[PDB]
């Protein structure tokens, strides 16, 4: 459903929210998105929370 992504990055902080009914796509979505906006960083998964984490 609804699966967070947090941009903890030194030039690039912020966060935005997907609709994706698959963790890998919501992944996809947020690698996808990240990657484009120059974040490669540290993935980090908070299941608990729907949190996807990069800490650039």
């Amino acid at each position: 459903m609804q699966y967070k992504l947090i941009l903890n990055g030194k030039t690039l902080k912020g966060e935005t929210t997907t609709e994706a009914v698959d963790a890998a796509t919501a992944e996809k979505v947020f690698k996808q998105y990240a990657n484009d906006n120059g974040v490669x960083g540290e993935w980090t998964y908070d299941d608990a929370t729907k949190t996807f984490t990069v800490t650039e």
